[PDB]
This record gives C-alpha cells, sequence and structure tokens, in this order.
C-alpha cells in the first residue's frame, strides 16, 4: 500500500520502502514544459504549475480561475469533442499553437491535464522515417535480430547515446538483451539488475502508462499549485502526463550512472510488461514531441512482433 505523498506527511522515500513511493502523483512537472489541469465542463483552471509564466507569459495565480474557453478559444470546442467525460485516460489530443508550444490534452475523471513543451517549426522525424523503422522490425528473422534492429532503429531516429531493449524475468530482475550506443561507450548487453531498481509499483504504472522520461536528471521539479485537486480535495494522477515529475530515487541512480536524460517505452506482450526501450543521453535532453509520439507507435509495433516471434519459438 502506497504512503502518502510529502505534501500529505508521508515519509521521505529509502531504500526500505522504494515500492511504497506514490510515484505517479508528485504533485510536480519537469521544468522543460508547464502544465494546467481544468474542470472538464466549465474549462475552469484549477491548478497551474509554478513556472506556468515562462511558457504561457502570464503568472499562475493570475490563470487560476481562468477558463479554457478564454485562454485557448481555438482548441477549447475541439478537445472536449476529443475527450469526452469516460473516455480512456492514455487518449490525447494533440495541437501546435502560435515560437510554437506543443499542448497535449488527456482527461483523468472530470479532470482535464494540459501539458505545455516549446517546438521547433517543423517535424523532426523523416517524411518517412516511421515506414523505414516498420520495414526494420517486420522483417527481422528471429527474436535476437528483432531485438538489435528495435535499438539501432529507436537510435537512429532519436540520437539518444544509449538505446537498450531491457527484458524482464521472471523474477522480475532486469537485463539490457540488446543495446545501440555511441562510438566509444562501453555496452551494457548482457548485465541483470535487481527487480527493486524498477520496483512494483512502476511497472504497474508502466503498464497503463507506456511512455515515461526525465529530461534533465538535475533539474528541480516545479509544484502544482495548488496540490490537491479542488474537485476532489485529493491528488491529481499525473501517470498519464510526460511533464510528470520523476522518482527522487531514480534521478539519482541517473545521476551516479553519469545520465543526464532518460526516456523509456513500455514492451506490453499479451496485457504484461515484457520490458522496455530505455533510453539514456550523457548531457540533458528533451526528445521532440513528434519524435515521441513516433517512438510510442513503434514501441506498439514492436510489441506485437515480439509476441509473433514468440508464438514461433512456441
Ligand atoms: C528504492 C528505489 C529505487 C529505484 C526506484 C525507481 N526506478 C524507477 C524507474 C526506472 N529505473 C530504470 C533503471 C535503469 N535504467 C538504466 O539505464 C539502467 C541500467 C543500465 C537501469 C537498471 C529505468 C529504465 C526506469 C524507467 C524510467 C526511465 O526510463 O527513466 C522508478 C520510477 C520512476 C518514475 O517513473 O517516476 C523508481 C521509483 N531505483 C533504484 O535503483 C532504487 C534506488
Amino acid at each position: 500500500p502506497f504512503f502518502p505523498p510529502l505534501y500529505l506527511g508521508g515519509p521521505e522515500i529509502t531504500t526500505e520502502n522504494c515500492e511504497r513511493e506514490p510515484i505517479h502523483i508528485p504533485g510536480s512537472i519537469q521544468p522543460h514544459g508547464a502544465l494546467l489541469t481544468a474542470d472538464g465542463h466549465s474549462g475552469e483552471v484549477l491548478q497551474m504549475s509554478l513556472n506556468a509564466a515562462t511558457f504561457l507569459g502570464q503568472e499562475p495565480t493570475v490563470l487560476r480561475g481562468q477558463t479554457l474557453a478564454a485562454l485557448l478559444p481555438e482548441q477549447w470546442p475541439a478537445l472536449q469533442a476529443a475527450l469526452p467525460p469516460g473516455c480512456p485516460d492514455a487518449l490525447q489530443y494533440r495541437a501546435t499553437l502560435d515560437g510554437h508550444l506543443s499542448l497535449t490534452v488527456h482527461r483523468v475523471g472530470e479532470l482535464l491535464i494540459l501539458e505545455f513543451e516549446p517546438t521547433e517549426a517543423w517535424d523532426s522525424t523523416g517524411p518517412h522515417a516511421l515506414r523505414n523503422a516498420m520495414f526494420a522490425l517486420e522483417s527481422a528473422p528471429n527474436l535476437r535480430a528483432l531485438a538489435e534492429v528495435a535499438t539501432q532503429t529507436v537510435r537512429e531516429l532519436t540520437g539518444f547515446d544509449r538505446v537498450m531493449l531491457y527484458k524482464f524475468a521472471p523474477d522480475a530482475t532486469g537485463e539490457v538483451i540488446a543495446e545501440a550506443r555511441r562510438e566509444g561507450l562501453h555496452a551494457f548487453l548482457g548485465h541483470r539488475f535487481p527487480a527493486s531498481d524498477i520496483p512494483a509499483q512502476a511497472r504497474a504504472l508502466y503498464t497503463r502508462h507506456l511512455l515515461r522520461l526525465t529530461a534533465d536528471t538535475r533539474a528541480a521539479a516545479v509544484p502544482l499549485d495548488p496540490v490537491l485537486n479542488p474537485q476532489t480535495n485529493a491528488p491529481t494522477p499525473l501517470g498519464g502526463a510526460v511533464l510528470r515529475a520523476t522518482s527522487p530515487m531514480h534521478m539519482q541512480y541517473l545521476r551516479n550512472m553519469g545520465v543526464g536524460s532518460s526516456l523509456s517505452v513500455s514492451v506490453v506482450v499479451g496485457g504484461q510488461l515484457w520490458g522496455l526501450i530505455a533510453c539514456t543521453h550523457q548531457t540533458p535532453y528533451v526528445l521532440p514531441p513528434d519524435l515521441r509520439t513516433t517512438l510510442e507507435y513503434l514501441g506498439r509495433l514492436l510489441s506485437l512482433q515480439v509476441q509473433v516471434k514468440e508464438a514461433l519459438e512456441h
């Protein structure tokens, strides 16, 4: 059972209780974007990250109480049609706003969660970089070759320093079974890790929300305000927001591994967490938004191909 979060008198997490950290409700975000939450019927802004001036030009306590009808006149109608009450919490509405801001919205219960991050004027994903990655995965003749090609494909799409295929054993210990890495880096092929390095509550969350990242492992998290959703007087679930603050226990693990940026995608086979496409970079790095979306689709393709290649040994 989860500890209360730190803003409800929970204790600070230590290695004795890592599996009890409520990582889905940190009440804070990463500083490379801004987050608002809004009521799903009125569009009233209920919660705002404290940095929302840096990306939206207006102050946190100034935005509170305004509506999305006023703030996003063009998207407010569309976002309502796209994310009705009761839709899946993994369903996303995406738009570009005009500099250019990527807007991502999802619905949790009666709450709309809006993430804003800067982006370049043009897509980073090549016209049909998606097609050649798909060809590469489909054409692999066996699971080993699939694993090799999936890591190299993802590395060529993303430019991450290290791209691993991280597979869970039946005892929940992990292993790097394939890797693509920058010239001069030492292989992590074949290295195994205890189950506690990706603890049970993290595995569970990764079964429902298929992509997460840490863009800067040294960057302080930005609080949301107020920290509790005023609808419920309870924590705002953030497991569907990529701007969610990362567990400090994992950020510290990454710092000690010389990692500035991390991103993974779940591989889900027969509804179970089979493994992760786990990416790392020596320097902080925000994977552009369009490239994330590509990478999420590829994880879904990879998952189907792994299930096929395993139906064959069986
Ligand atoms: C007492 C708690 C501990 C702990 C918790 C923890 N770890 C994760 C998430 C991840 N851990 C990962 C591990 C690795 N990344 C690598 O690059 C390597 C080795 C080469 C390992 C072993 C990974 C891949 C994840 C997923 C997230 C990501 O891709 O960056 C969480 C959840 C983090 C979150 O979503 O907020 C938690 C709570 N890790 C420990 O080592 C102990 C100290």
